[PDB]
């Protein structure tokens, strides 16, 4: 009949057992039954945020009907998953949709109060038969709803509920709101323990139950895209397919929690991966790798090494971010170099990061540049720069440079940030900063540091510059810092080592060009004499390397003088540096 | 345990309807509620003033003596930086 054409019996499928076991949801199914045994407006609607198991509530109710675990008034009923695409499709003629829907309604009256109706996507039922001068499904179902003589069950997302049903109050009051919350962690672990049998029967592999509880735990903590139980189910399924292809292509036979971590790190790259000996010996050689690019300035290397080790070691403060820092020193001591060193350690690249230089924000209102603009105003549909740049890749490094340049009340934003890792952009959603490192640099007591780094300890220098910082900032803000570090002007040996590093990357780029070039150490001594001052550090070394290398060497390369394969000693002139061809 | 419909039944349905706790006090909830001053001091130690104050506020809610035109808690916490206001 017409019920055969447009409806699908879920209860016959659960009678075949071809539906999923549904475990839990007891108050939700009980209130759904309480609404379904009424006199007027029998119709519960499963308002719940997208992917918390709303279809599975009705499927589990169908299974409880088949098992006979319902009250006596529901024993022997039929749940029919109504189809909207079956009804819209065949009707470009006038009245043909209304013909079908009225025939369905007369069949449902004919079934004598035995058919439970399930309508997935109730928001699809709203704009259903919207042809020019045509009733939708609302204008035809709406009689039989509030006489109680239809046993509809809605299932809709809450954002679809606002736009598509709360806009139409008449059909909005015909139903009964059933909030279906995202489950907490422990109950989701229980549900996943229920569903282990299905995936074991599907992929013929086994699952570690610690991997299950780790998938639920890490999914609730780190992934902010989807919602429970959906994200954890997808973790388990994708791990199962990965193990199946590891076996079948070319080891193991189960699904460990390390496989869960590999799935999560493949999905984003938050380094939940366990400390393998390459990674763990890398992490124990933290300061050694930081002094592969940054000579000197030991104490901040120590502090950030400590913070990243406490992050990776499973001792993360789960609400504050990784490290809430503050760098302080005179101009040109490689503060940005240390930040690029962290980026290169973490991501194998300097500019795989976000640097936002706060000298651009010397006015107040650029707060709205990084957090966005409210509803109504100009740049609403774009988001703040900082929030979006986190919202793509949350495991990153957020760098603020020249923090003395901006207005003091930009730093209520970072009060939020360093309190909880939370930030709310102009559209009004939270952005998790629990995988970020915040570094702020200034040159506050640079006169005081250049004056008194000699003949003083590190500690009371930090004390005195902290007093200067309290003269600068707010007591709220500097409480949020994990650790304030102090930089110092470098000796000439540090600048000679930096010149060695610049010669290393120069010879790297000239082997890329294809030239075997060496240097006299006297030329290194002359370059150390040239770009040196205690007041400015190595940016004079930058310009000295720039001029006295990049001008004559590249001038003689383009002069046809430098032949590849020749030994090229960068020896000295009387006042300059000369290359040879030997 | 019942055969009729009472007003506490309506309170149970209305609490399952919106969220607001209008159901009459089961003894686990009420005995948890009396210790509210004690129960806050397992995460906020010290600052007895607003702990007792807010416990008084939520007791004014659940007992039923709230102002039915004004919200329950209308507080202004004031304290130095890091003494557990947010906590
Ligand atoms: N209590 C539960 N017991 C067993 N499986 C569950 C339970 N809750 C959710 N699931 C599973 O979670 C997965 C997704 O739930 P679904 O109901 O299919 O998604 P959904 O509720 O339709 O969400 P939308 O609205 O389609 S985005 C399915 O594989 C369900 O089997
Ligand atoms: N009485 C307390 N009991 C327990 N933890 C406390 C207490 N007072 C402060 N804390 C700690 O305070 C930290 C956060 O305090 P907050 O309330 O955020 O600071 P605050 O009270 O908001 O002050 P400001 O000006 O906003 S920084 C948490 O990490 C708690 O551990
Ligand atoms: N320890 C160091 N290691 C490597 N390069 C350095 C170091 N100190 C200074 N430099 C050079 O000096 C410059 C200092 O950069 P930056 O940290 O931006 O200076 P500032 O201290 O003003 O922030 C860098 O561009 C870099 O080339």
């Amino acid at each position: 009949q017409a019920l055969k054409k447009y409806t699908i019996d879920l209860t016959e499928r659960a009678e075949q057992g071809k539906l999923d076991p549904v475990i839990g949801r007891d108050e939700e199914i009980r209130r759904t039954i309480q609404v379904l045994q009424r006199r007027t407006k029998n119709n519960p609607v499963l308002i719940g945020e997208p992917g918390v198991g709303k279809t599975a509530i009705v499927e589990g109710l169908a299974q409880r009907i088949i098992n006979g675990e319902v009250p006596e008034g529901l024993k022997g009923r039929r749940v029919l998953a109504l189809d909207m695409g079956a009804l819209v499709a065949g009707a470009k003629y006038r009245g043909e949709f209304e013909e079908r829907l009225k025939g369905v309604l007369n069949d449902l009256a004919k079934q004598e109060g035995n058919v439970i109706l399930f309508i997935d996507a109730l928001h699809t039922m709203v704009g259903a038969g919207k042809a020019d001068g045509a009733m939708d499904a609302g204008n035809m179902l709406k009689p039989a709803l509030a006489r109680g003589e239809l046993h509809c069950v809605g299932a809709t997302t809450l954002d679809e509920y606002r736009q598509y049903i709360e806009k139409d109050a008449a059909l909005e009051r015909r139903f009964q709101k059933v909030f279906v919350a995202e489950p907490s962690v422990e109950d989701t672990i229980a549900i996943l323990r229920g569903l282990k049998e299905r995936y074991e029967l599907h992929h013929h592999v086994q699952i570690t139950d610690p991997a299950i509880v780790a998938a639920a735990t890490l999914s609730h903590r780190y992934i902010a895209d989807r919602q429970l139980p959906d994200k954890a189910i997808d973790l388990i399924d994708e791990a199962a397919s990965s193990i199946r292809m590891q076996i079948d292509s070319k080891l193991r036979n189960k699904v460990t929690d390390a496989e869960i971590a590999e799935v999560l790190a493949r999905w984003t790259g938050i380094p939940v991966s366990r400390m393998m000996e390459s990674e763990r010996e890398k992490l124990l050689r933290m300061e050694q790798e930081l002094h592969h690019r940054v000579i000197g300035q030991n104490e901040a290397v120590d502090a950030v090494s400590n913070a990243i080790r406490r992050s990776r070691a499973g001792l993360a403060d789960p609400n504050r971010p990784i490290g809430s820092f503050l760098f302080l020193g005179p101009t040109g001591v490689g503060k940005t170099e240390l930040c690029k060193a962290l980026a290169n350690f973490m991501f194998d690249s300097d500019e795989a990061m976000v640097r936002i230089d706060m000298s651009e924000f010397m006015e107040k209102h650029s707060v709205s540049r990084l957090v966005g603009a409210p509803p109504g105003y100009v740049g609403y549909e774009e988001g703040g720069y900082l929030t979006e740049a986190v919202r793509r890749r949350p495991y990153s490094v957020i760098l603020l440079d020249a923090v003395e340049k901006a207005h003091p009340d930009v730093f209520n934003i970072l009060l939020q940030v360093l309190d909880d890792g939370r930030l709310t952009d102009g559209q009004g959603r939270t952005v998790d900063f629990r995988n970020t490192v915040v570094i702020m640099t200034s040159n506050l007591g640079s006169d005081l540091i250049q004056e008194r780094f000699g003949e003083l300890d590190y500690a009371h220098m930090k004390e005195l510059v902290l007093g200067v910082v309290s003269h600068n900032f707010r007591p709220e803000f500097i409480n949020r810092i994990d650790e304030v570090v102090v930089f110092h002007p470098l000796g000439e040996q540090h600048i000679a080592s930096i010149a060695q590093i610049q010669l290393k990357r120069l010879y790297k780029r000239l082997e890329e060009r294809g030239y075997e070039i060496h240097i006299s150490d006297e030329a290194l001594k002359l370059l150390s004499e040239n770009g040196y001052d205690p007041v400015y550090g190595a940016r004079p070394l930058k310009r000295a390397i720039q001029q006295q290398i990049e001008n004559p060497l590249a001038q003689q390369i383009l002069s046809g003088e430098l032949v590849p394969g020749k030994v090229i000693r960068l020896e000295v002139n009387e006042d300059r540096i000369v290359a040879v061809q030997h």
